[PDB]
This record gives structure tokens, C-alpha cells and sequence, in this order.
DNA sequence: TTCAACTGCTTTCGCATCCCAACTACTTTTCCTCACACTTGTACTCCA
């Protein structure tokens, strides 16, 4: 057997609140900047497809 | 009634000229160590 080099250390992150951006007041990007998770364009369409207007809100 | 340029769009996180220096020179900083020309008697006879 063989052990591969790439491992799962720098993969997880959690944010309750924290830093923002100065222009948008949205959560900052960043793995080590303690930054937010992106709800992208396709996830906006997935939250309309459930008809969940408050989860989108 | 058509040809030819101006036209925004392919994804989904995360990865990823001026300055410096070299070596060898020449020089300055000064402080220390003595000589070189001048002069009156004295000495050896000098001429009286």
C-alpha cells in the first residue's frame, strides 16, 4: 500500500459572523481570513425551485 | 433592397543614467634628534 501526499487539513472552515467588506458590507472571502461561504447563482435558482422564499431571504 | 465591421457572451470552489567596491600610491599629520656658521681670548713665536 501507498499513502498519497495530498491531505484534508486546509479544507474545512466555519463562520458565525466576522469581518466584512467596506464597499458591500458582505462577508469577506478567505480560508484563513475567517471568511464566508458563497451562495452562488445556481444556489439562488435552487432556492427558488423549492419555493422557499424565506431561505432565499 | 443587401455587404461588411464593431460585438457581448462558454464555469462552478479551490488550487496556483546612477551607485558601490579594489589595491597600490602618495600624502599629510606632527613630534622628536642634532648640526652649522659666527666670535674673544690664548698660544707660538714675530721684530723691535
Amino acid at each position: 500500500y501507498q499513502r498519497l501526499r495530498h491531505m484534508v487539513n486546509d479544507k474545512f472552515q466555519v463562520r458565525s459572523t466576522g469581518p466584512v467588506n467596506s464597499l458591500t458590507m458582505q462577508p469577506v472571502k478567505g480560508r484563513k481570513r475567517h471568511g464566508g461561504i458563497r451562495v452562488g447563482e445556481m444556489e439562488r435558482d435552487a432556492l427558488i425551485g423549492h419555493g422557499t422564499s424565506f431561505l432565499l431571504q
